[PDB]
RNA sequence: UUUUUUUUUU
């Protein structure tokens, strides 16, 4: 017997902001006429709405948003505009312009019927070429049979318009994203057939059998895994596992709303996968989980691997740009950024069973774009499952967008978080701001009193609103504090109060950007208490610090040391930093704005939304109880937006339009009209016109081979087009690194707090070239060799030269990626050989010279002309300054060998600044930095209606005739990437003469300079 | 704290 044994001042600013580059594509509606037209519209249609103004920035860099919405009965539609400007006047003009332009394109208002206003011409710049060079031009023109304008037969040089010297002439089904259920011999993650080893005799059922046996074995026998299961069962979301799985199983789309920390991201993917595994079907599951941020995808993937007692690479993986650990091909979970999933769409999503779109409230352009796609995909493929998740969403709006889908409400949280507002913080600390700080703030305010605009009820001071529940002293003190500026005194007092409680735990401080993070770090490190490394370690957290320093925020500190993390919103959602007990929220966020009509970028520090505050708060109360010190008044909190405005509303759309066409999803307008919030129609029009003019789209708005290639590169299309010519000219390596530098906000050189300019050893990297691009190239060439010697050597080198290590790495990784992608498109290795730049050469350098010339194409229309000292002139002689960070910036009376600079960015501060600058020669501008080359009065050749040249008009026409040939060359290259270094002879000679033309001195024949 | 750097891409 027995069972075991039983047998069988500042005038320039407004003028720079009023500049309007694109009225001609928007009905001739421009800055100076839009407000008046809108006033006429408002009078005709009895519209009482006025501009809503929002202050932006600290008091010392105050700007404004202006918003206006108009309901149009005829369309049953509200048209909204939202724009920024240095003051209310510029913001309201830009706002009115957007609104009028939208109304024009929707046929509610007419085109403007008058002529637009097109003085003081700039002095002509002399240009002369050798007879030898001119002969080569003639040979190329003959060889390519190019039409050339003959200015002998150009009569009127009196008082008429300039005459063109270019003839711009060339010479020669919309699908759904593929999907399928799981299939043998297919890797879902790479979208390719496997063909190797043992999915030869191995079916998906056999795999499933193996996974179930293995999991069931571990469930009984693996103590660590057993413990993790016990832990997991106690999470708030476990109470709804079955209900959630049933909803997912029976519906193509589901929404999960659950509190911060309740278990959405760590658990749901496991619930789905384990439900397949335990039922003998583990091989028929493959789950993508998108996160908005890189740190979230990586961090949560690491956690989920640990909950399963595995190494990344088995059932759990991640993929972010430059860094992937892919899981096994069947029965797996891949965490990624939204952008990665959008790039995977090109190859189809065959074999994906479930897509979890996490933190779906973010409203970045990628997330909204993905929602459009996925809604169409579930309609076409009703067996696909999509799961949308957030703590912080309007479920009704998302449910409606998806045709009404299930909404699952998860109650509870892991641990409580005690919340305090500014009043509470002042009262508990007995804070009073110092005499010094009060005087300094009135001093900055009293010089605003001269430049001040009307203070409207939209600029209430919510620090002077407080209930009498608080002491009179608390109220007086609060009323002394700026809402715009961060009081480091208050922060210190709060940190001391936290210390006095004797509660161990890390402190997480949310700040809008780098500048505040590093200023507060310095401030704290200078104190006796917080500067003592035996008591505190202060860690920054920002996207642009080294990867290893980001990882330090998650890690412990020594015994008795308190961790203070000073972080941007990269730590706002998704992540568990396991030792957080206290959150301090400054209640701000930073946006990068772009106004299309004037080409101005700016950074805006704005009030965070209630959504942002709730996510930030939710970094505590995850592993133990916590505290959230929200540094705004209770009345300010009530006045915060529920959410920040969607990115789709304020971003150029041309990259997304290319993606729409690449993925063959049909019409750009139609696709974007299906967005959760459709973008304003003027931005859609701008995008289409840009892509047509760049030749990415043909006459039928279909993708050209150039457009298809550019849609696949992770850079601005204009930089992509520059790369194609780079390849043709044998300098793709240099072009890639410059494109990469032009595509990151991460800065090359470090400057101290309040440092006015680069040090000499940093400027010296430019050598003789007067070029930020060269300085960056040279820095990269040196850094590259130090990186090869190891981490210590790399860091030491960066400290020695004042380089930002993380920037060097990202520029390199992006550059290598671009080159790999060009190789994949068929361009030969030989066109992207490294060429070391020697910055110390004073004079011509053929490979560098053509490289910098091609920047004029990639960064067009950003050409400026040096006037004196830091002052330059941009298009149509608008004033600007050389950015303080440029190697070319000096307060002394510098003169440059040539006055022309190409630049990466035109930034709006208290002044307009040009940033990322390279000196370029006149022919480089004429050839590559121009759309029009016209003959003006008195034989002056005028480029783009403002750069004047004293050059033989006949010669300018000959040079100009090369520009359409260069476009044809790009067509030839994109038709056959593999043949670009063995061109038919007339194109090979074009390449040669253009190299000659781009030599630095080629326009200086017999000229002193 | 006298504004170089919110994010993100095969
Ligand atoms: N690294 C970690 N250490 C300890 N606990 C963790 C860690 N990561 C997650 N958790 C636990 O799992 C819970 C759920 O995390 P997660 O699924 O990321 O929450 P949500 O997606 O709902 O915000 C956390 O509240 C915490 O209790
Ligand atoms: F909802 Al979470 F971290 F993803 F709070
Ligand atoms: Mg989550
Ligand atoms: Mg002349």
């Amino acid at each position: 017997l027995g069972e075991a044994y039983r047998p069988l001042e500042q005038r320039d600013m407004n003028e720079a902001e009023a500049f309007d580059v694109n009225a001609a594509i928007h009905g001739n509606w421009t800055i100076e006429n839009a407000k008046e037209r809108l006033n006429i519209y408002k009078q005709t249609n009895n519209i009482r709405d006025d501009y809503k103004y929002t202050p932006v920035g600290p008091e010392h860099a105050r700007s404004f948003l202006a918003e206006l919405s108009i309901y149009v009965p005829a369309l049953n539609r509200t048209v909204t505009a939202r724009e920024s400007g240095s003051n209310k006047k510029s913001a309201s003009k830009s706002c009115a312009l957007s609104l009028v332009r939208q109304l024009f394109h929707l046929n509610v208002i007419e085109p403007f019927s008058g002529t637009l206003k097109k003085d003081e011409q700039l002095k002509p710049y002399p240009v002369k070429l050798s007879p030898n060079l001119i002969n080569k031009i003639d040979e190329v023109i003959k060889g390519l049979d190019l039409p050339v304008v003959n200015p002998r037969n150009i009569k009127i040089e009196l008082d008429g318009p300039p005459i063109p010297l270019i003839v711009n002439l060339s010479r020669i089904e919309s699908s759904v994203i593929p999907w399928a259920p799981p299939q043998a011999n297919w890797n879902t993650w790479h979208a390719c057939n496997i063909d190797e080893g043992e999915l030869a005799t191995t079916s998906i059922d056999d795999l499933s059998m193996d996974y179930e046996r293995s999991l069931r074995d571990r469930r009984q026998n693996d103590n660590e895994y057993r413990q993790f299961l016990e832990f997991r069962e106690k999470l708030p979301i476990a109470a709804m596992r079955s209900e959630i799985l049933t909803a997912i199983n029976d519906n193509p789309v589901v929404i999960i709303r659950g509190n911060t920390g309740c278990g959405k991201t760590t658990q749901i993917a496991q619930y789905i996968l384990d439900d397949y595994i335990c039922s003998g079907q583990g091989g028929y599951a493959n789950i993508y989980v998108t996160q908005p941020r890189r740190i979230s995808a990586i961090s949560v993937a690491e956690r989920v691997a640990r909950e399963r007692c595995e190494q990344l690479g088995d059932t759990v993986g991640y993929s972010v740009r430059f860094e992937s650990v892919f899981p096994r091909p069947y029965g797996a979970i891949l965490f990624c950024t939204v952008g990665v999933l959008l790039r995977k769409l090109e190859a189809g999503l065959r074999g994906v069973s479930h897509i979890i779109v996490d933190e779906i409230h973010e409203r970045d352009v990628n997330s909204d774009f993905l929602l459009v796609i996925l809604r169409d995909m579930v309609d076409t493929y009703p067996d696909l499952h999509v799961i949308l998740m957030s703590a912080t969403i309007d479920t009704t709006k998302f449910s409606k967008y998806f045709g009404i889908c299930p909404v699952l409400e998860v109650p509870g949280r892991a641990f409580p978080v005690q919340q305090f507002f500014l009043e509470d913080i002042i009262q508990m600390t007995d804070f009073v701001p110092s005499a010094e700080s009060r005087r300094k703030r009135k001093e900055v305010e009293d010089e605003e009193q001269l430049l001040s605009e009307d203070k409207d009820e939209a600029e209430i001071n919510y620090n002077k609103v407080c209930e009498d529940k608080y002491s009179q002293k608390t109220r007086n003190a609060m009323a002394m504090l700026s809402e715009s500026d961060v009081s480091f005194e208050l922060l210190e007092a709060l940190l001391m109060h936290i210390k006095s409680k004797n509660i161990p735990g890390a402190i997480l401080v949310f700040l809008p950007g780098w500048n505040l993070i590093f200023a507060l770090m310095k401030f704290l490190q200078n104190t006796n208490i917080f500067g003592d490394t035996s008591q505190y370690q202060i860690l920054p957290c920002h996207s642009q610090i080294p990867r290893d320093e980001q990882r330090k925020v998650f890690e412990p500190v020594p015994e008795g040391v308190t961790k203070i993390i000073l972080s941007t919103n990269i730590a706002e959602t998704s992540i568990t930093i396991d030792d957080i007990v206290f959150v301090i929220d400054i209640c701000k966020a930073r946006m990068k704005l772009f106004t299309s009509h004037n080409n101005l970028t700016s950074y805006a520090t704005v009030w965070a939304s209630k959504t942002n505050l709730e996510q930030r708060k939710g970094r505590a109360g995850r592993v133990r109880p916590g505290f959230c010190f929200t540094l705004c008044s209770r009345a300010r909190f009530q006045a915060l937006e529920d959410n920040l405005t969607p990115e789709m509303f304020r971003t150029p759309l041309h990259e997304m339009a290319l993606t729409i066409k690449l993925l063959r999803l049909g019409s750009i307008h139609h696709f974007l009209s299906k967005a959760l919030e459709p973008p304003p129609v003027d931005a859609v029009i701008e995008a289409e016109v840009l892509l047509r003019e760049m030749r990415c789209l043909d006459a039928n708005d279909e993708l050209t081979p150039l457009g298809r290639l550019l849609a696949r590169l992770p850079i601005e299309p204009r930089l992509g087009k520059m790369m194609v010519l780079g390849a043709v000219f044998g300098c793709a390596d240099l072009m890639a690194i410059m494109a990469s530098y032009s595509s990151t906000f991460s800065e090359v050189f470090s400057l101290d707090i309040g440092q006015r300019r680069l040090a000499n050893h940093q400027k010296a990297l430019s050598g003789t070239k007067c070029s930020d691009h060269v300085a960056m190239i040279v820095a990269s060439q040196m850094w590259r060799r130090e990186k090869q010697r190891g981490e210590h050597m790399e860091a030491r080198f960066c400290d020695w030269k004042g380089l930002q290590m993380s920037t060097m790495n990202v520029i390199w990784d992006a550059k290598q990626q671009l080159l790999d992608l060009l190789q994949q498109a068929g361009f030969p290795e030989e066109c992207m050989i490294s060429h070391e730049v020697d910055e110390r050469i004073d004079g011509d350098d053929p490979v560098l010279d053509v490289s910098l010339a091609l920047l004029c194409l990639g960064l067009y229309p950003n050409i400026c002309v040096h006037k004196e000292k830091r002052k330059v002139l941009t298009t149509e002689s608008k004033a600007a300054l050389l950015h303080k960070t440029s190697v070319n910036c000096s307060n002394l009376a510098v003169t440059f060998p040539y006055p022309f600079f190409v630049f990466g960015e035109k930034i709006r501060t208290r002044a307009v600044s040009c940033k990322q600058l390279s000196m370029v020669s006149p022919l480089q501008v004429i050839l590559f930095g121009s759309r029009k080359i016209d003959l003006a009065a008195n034989n002056i050749v005028r480029v783009d209606n403002w750069l004047n040249f004293d050059i033989e008009p006949e010669l300018a026409a000959k040079i100009g005739a090369l520009k359409p040939a260069l476009e044809d060359l790009i067509t030839v290259a994109c038709d056959n990437p593999s043949d670009i270094l063995r061109l038919e002879e007339p194109y090979a000679q074009l390449v040669k003469v253009v190299k000659d033309l781009c030599v630095k001195s080629a326009g200086d024949f017999g000229l002193q300079r």
